[PDB]
């Protein structure tokens, strides 16, 4: 019921998926035949300084709320989180660019190099701040307004 990737404990903790073969192509126009999670699923991702809860959807991240003692372990655990959503976006953000072994975990090795285009391609939005919680920029900088699509920073 537990598994494990990219340094962080993964515990689903509601909702179903059923697999499905796609080949896709990253943004090097490499083809990677992904094995693509269908459904809606919630997940604790537990880490040495950082916890998040994880709602997904097929091929897209629903929501992430993170927290985390640094900036660096808040950073690898969107990074993470961004590269189990599967989405198409993460996807396309391999950009330069071959990549060598998992294809998933091809992807996170790649993205835990640097997540720039990563970061940087994933979309911004406006917080209403119902949830009392913080956003974080492509850059990781803190803001009041604004946030990495889908993710929130709590305390
Ligand atoms: C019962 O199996 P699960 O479906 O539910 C817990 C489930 C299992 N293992 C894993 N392990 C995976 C994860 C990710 C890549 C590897 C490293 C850890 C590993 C693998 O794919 O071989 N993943 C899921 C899983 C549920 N939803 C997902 N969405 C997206 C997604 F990339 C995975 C998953």
């Amino acid at each position: 019921s537990s598994f494990s990737f990219g340094g962080f404990t993964f515990k689903r903790t509601s909702g179903s998926s059923i697999k499905r073969e796609e080949e896709v192509l990253t943004g090097n126009l490499q083809t990677l035949k992904i094995r693509v999670h269908e459904g809606y699923e919630e997940f604790t991702m537990v880490g040495k300084r950082a916890t998040a809860i994880l709602r997904k959807a097929t091929r897209r991240l629903v929501q992430l709320i993170v927290s985390g003692r640094d900036e660096q372990s808040i950073a690898e655990a969107i990074i993470v989180a961004m590269v189990f959503s599967q989405e198409d976006c993460m996807i396309k953000a391999v950009r330069g660019n071959f990549v060598n072994l998992n294809p998933m975990h091809q992807l996170l090795r790649h993205f835990q190099k640097d997540a720039k285009v990563l970061f940087q391609n994933w979309g911004i939005e406006h917080i209403d701040n119902v949830m009392g919680m913080v956003g974080v920029l492509p850059d990781m900088t803190p803001s009041t307004e604004m946030s990495m699509r889908g993710i929130r920073v709590s305390k």
